[PDB]
């Protein structure tokens, strides 16, 4: 998370960390709790290329990373089957925990949008994560979960911004309609914090907007963050998830 | 380039190594010389986003990288306008010379192919660079030109292959027409070969099939190299080079 | 540390971090509360050269690095005047805390030994610190105190051990008086342990026999830890600290 | 080398550079040809611990390295019996290469100065290498061969400059008998540039006058280049090397 601040131990409760198993069970993605056994993700995080699911760990809202670990086992990844890479869309996957999760006030699950909510900009909306603080820098420890207020671009400025002095033709869509735009140059996700909610307030209510998805660099001039928007994909995650 | 060995002095006249500027003029892309003005790589190299050409120099066929430096500045870079990230196609870019270069028996041209040329799977062919040797390992000094000759694969055999432990539907194409498909466990291009051309033998003449794109690690089970097809592309490379 | 386990809250209450400011307050040396306002640390921490002091802070037990952070100030680094290097000799310092702590159960100094204790091998000794966990191999998140049984070796043995496979004349000392060794290939201390305290219990007493100073890699064979000999630097240490 | 130039074809001759095995014979040290069969260098290098010979090579005078590699086996390394580390003396090396070489006009040996010779400040020297271009900087391809023209400083002037921001004690010797002092800010020997002759010119030949051994960083402010003094050692390399 490049800007904002250390979020509030009440604050986001469906946040969570993915673990990896190396020399320790390190952080390497965010996701959303959205159902007590189901985890939304990015796809680029665990595919296109099949991983071990033994070497795979789930790791609910913690308000210091690796402080108090009660770690928890996947028993399925569904990746979207139209992924291949990031930004050509599909950026997008579920994980099936092994037993579902006793929700408390502290830990519990985000609501998806209707499928008709677009989010225009204006939309006061927060993306959290555990991941670099700026371009190679990692977040120090004692690692704790931030969160930055990110101002929604309409989908068509976001494209435009992203051909400026870029080689790909105007008419060339590199920001497709499965994606959301948000950030500036002092707000930003950045690596470690995809498959992390994009989360909006929308009449009371915390609807997760979009999972971080791509963007070259992290706060770079005329290249604000990409999200793949999940009203988009409500279909597909309802074929799994109640 | 991941098997093979070095290349005598007398083959691959056509290949260029691209430098950019920093401590040294560093190469980090292969290409090869289609035109006396003109050098053919793959847009990956260059882009999506704009750099200053000042950075940028061309070193035309030299046997050990750096030592016997000859650095030529291009005037201009074309990137194909469809192109954004290298596995969703269009990786194919043009870097005009400032000057043409004296065309000798040591360093000339590569002929493009037929439009109609499918150069289909027992094709003879070899691809050459000066990339790594191995998953993150560099060419060692003092860095070689080396060769390589790779098994062509049939497009679909190759679709099917990168399915093959991957969470894509079988219904989704990842190599896709503009695509060619070449390589095996032993043999392969790497990381700095990019751009550096995939030439086979027709009828008695060298032709380049394809310019090194993109793949999933170096020389990995189910995973060979994905090539830019050269005949896709013609139509746009002859609208900037002339025909002849 | 190499080798060990995480160490009990209980144990080792004089155990300190040494932090110095970058992009952090990041762990880069150990030591050991010896007197309220006093850490007994390595030269080759904060020497030769001399650093700000300002960029220096002081962390008391904790059983896990950063997670609960209370760094002090300090007014005063003394090291060895006859340090230069760590292999040869003085490998020494004092931090001088700005103001005392109020010394609890769970953090208190520690007792430096006798002039006349030896430290012979077979003696139960201790060392302790958040270093690396092998060659090249960086303590993991969530950062644990670690601790290891060491084997003291006697210094003529172990300077003998350190001229096997080396150039050395055999009439030159590398493993000098002021020195001790211990540890074999499973158990020893490694980069960022350094000032750590290699305590023995002496007589149902916790007894500082060294200071973690050098070696030749980490638990490599016939290459011990050598330790700076804390009996060695009583006068110097007394002349600072009180007794 | 910091500072300086690429060196012409035609100068230092007696320069070689050192390869220990890897992915490739890759460029560690620097060193002289002072014999025929004989290789003057750095001891810490080499040393205190022995390493396989098999892994190591000679590479006598290329402009550019590992263009054109002739690779030659050592059957022997002396290191001074004295040393352990580089900062406390002795740090001088021999390799006995396994036969000797064809002295040609372009690669031929360095003269090792007479013992009465002191290399006053002022003097004209050149230390010469393949090392690195400053602090954590390796040197670029094609890696041409480095010379830099370095300013001698007097020893009293230097083991004072080494005292200025060091905690060590003023009586405490930093740079001994044994040692030579070159170098400023602008001009010095790098990581890589170890074993390198620093060589002077003196009544119109040109002898070499120190073996590049240790410093604070490169080209750092008050911390100029440290060299072992060959004159101190001709008794040892006497030993083993024909006059
Ligand atoms: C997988 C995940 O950790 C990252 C982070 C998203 C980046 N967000 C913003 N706002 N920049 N996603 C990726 O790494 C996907 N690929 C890319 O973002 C690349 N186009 C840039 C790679 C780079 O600069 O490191
Ligand atoms: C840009 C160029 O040097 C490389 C060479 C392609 C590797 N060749 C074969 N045969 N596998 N092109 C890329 O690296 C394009 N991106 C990818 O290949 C990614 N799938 C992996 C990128 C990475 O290694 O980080
Ligand atoms: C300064 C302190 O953190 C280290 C650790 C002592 C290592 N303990 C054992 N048993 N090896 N002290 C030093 O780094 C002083 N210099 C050396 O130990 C060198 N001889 C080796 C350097 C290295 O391995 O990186
Ligand atoms: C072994 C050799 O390549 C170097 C060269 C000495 C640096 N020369 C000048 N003129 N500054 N010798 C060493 O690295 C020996 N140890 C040291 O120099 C240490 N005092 C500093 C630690 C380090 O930078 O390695």
């Amino acid at each position: 998370i490049v800007g904002g601040q250390e979020a509030p131990r009440s604050k986001w409760p469906w946040q969570v960390s993915l673990r990896v198993h190396g020399p320790y069970w390190m952080h390497f993605c965010g996701g959303s709790l959205i159902h007590p056994q189901w985890v939304l993700t990015a796809a680029h995080c665990v595919g296109p290329d099949v991983k071990d699911l033994a070497a795979l760990r789930v790791q609910l809202r913690e308000q210091h990373l690796y402080y108090q670990d009660q770690l928890l086992p996947v028993s399925r990844i569904i990746v979207h089957p139209q992924f291949y890479t990031a930004q050509c869309g599909a950026d997008i996957a579920l994980l099936e925990l092994e037993e579902p999760v006793n929700v408390s006030s502290h830990v519990h699950t985000v609501t998806l949008p209707p499928a008709s909510e677009t989010f225009p900009p204006g939309m006061p909306c927060w993306v959290t994560g555990w991941g670099d603080v700026d371009n190679d820098e990692r977040l120090p420890p004692p690692f704790p979960l931030k969160q930055v207020k990110v101002p929604i671009m309409e989908n068509h400025i976001c494209d435009a911004k992203y051909h400026l002095g870029a080689y790909t033709g105007d008419d060339v869509r590199i920001v497709r309609d499965d994606m959301l735009c948000a950030g500036n140059t002092r707000r930003d996700s950045c690596q470690g914090d995809s498959g992390g909610p994009l989360v909006c307030k929308v009449n009371g209510t915390w609807l997760q907007a979009g999972v971080v998805s791509w963007g070259e660099g992290c706060a770079q001039p005329n290249r604000p963050g990409i999200y793949t928007r999940v009203t988009y994909y409500l279909d597909w995650i309802h074929h799994y998830v109640p």
